[PDB]
C-alpha cells in the first residue's frame, strides 16, 4: 500500500479509549520540538489539513529538563488555561534553545508578563486547581501511551505518527507529508 504500518506510522498494540482526536506531545527542552514549531509550523499545517469538526490537543511533558521541565508544563497548563499558547510559545522556546535566558520558574513567569500577561492573572492561574487538573490531564494523556520520546502525536488514540520513515530532503515536502498522513490516519 501507500500508507503502511511501520512507515508513516506505527499503531498501537494498546490502544487508548476516549482519547483526543488528534493529539501532539512536545517539550521546550526538545530540539525537533523547535524545529516542528518555528520552522516546520507542524500543528498548523495538520490542521489546515484536518477535517470538519476535529479537535487538536497538545501537551507537555515533563522527562525533558528536571525541574524545569516540570515547572514549563505546569506553565502551559496556564497558557491552556488562559488561551495564550500562540503568544507564548515562540518566547518559550527561544528562551529554553536559543538565547537560554530561562533558567527558573521566575523566567518562564517574565515570558508571560513580557507577553502581556497580567502578573497577578498568571499566579493567580498558577496555583489554581483548574491548572492542577491541566496538569493531571498532561501527565495522564502522556502515561497512557507510554510516552518517552517527542516530538509525538497520535491520531484516536491507535495511531503514532512515524516521521523517520519520511523524506527530510525537503522541509515542505516533509510537512505536507505528515500533514496527509494524520488526513489518512483521521479517515481511517
Amino acid at each position: 500500500a501507500q500508507y503502511e504500518d511501520g512507515k508513516q506510522y506505527t499503531t498501537l498494540e494498546k490502544p487508548v479509549a476516549g482519547a483526543p482526536q488528534v493529539l501532539e506531545f512536545f517539550s521546550f527542552f526538545c530540539p525537533h520540538c523547535y524545529q516542528f514549531e518555528e520552522v516546520l509550523h507542524i500543528s498548523d499545517n495538520v490542521k489546515k489539513k484536518l477535517p470538519e469538526g476535529v479537535k487538536m490537543t497538545k501537551y507537555h511533558v515533563n522527562f525533558m529538563g528536571g525541574d524545569l521541565g516540570k515547572d514549563l508544563t505546569q506553565a502551559w497548563a496556564v497558557a491552556m488555561a488562559l488561551g495564550v499558547e500562540d503568544k507564548v510559545t515562540v518566547p518559550l522556546f527561544e528562551g529554553v534553545q536559543k538565547t537560554q535566558t530561562i533558567r527558573s520558574a521566575s523566567d518562564i513567569r517574565d515570558v508571560f508578563i513580557n507577553a502581556g500577561i497580567k502578573g497577578e492573572e498568571y499566579d493567580a492561574a498558577w496555583n489554581s486547581f483548574v491548572v492542577k487538573s491541566l496538569v493531571a490531564q498532561q501527565e495522564k494523556a502522556a502515561a497512557d501511551v507510554q510516552l518517552r520520546g517527542v516530538p509525538a502525536m497520535f491520531v484516536n488514540g491507535k495511531y503514532q505518527l512515524n516521521p523517520q520513515g519520511m523524506d527530510t530532503s525537503n522541509m515542505d515536502v516533509f510537512v505536507q507529508q505528515y500533514a496527509d498522513t494524520v488526513k489518512y490516519l483521521s479517515e481511517k
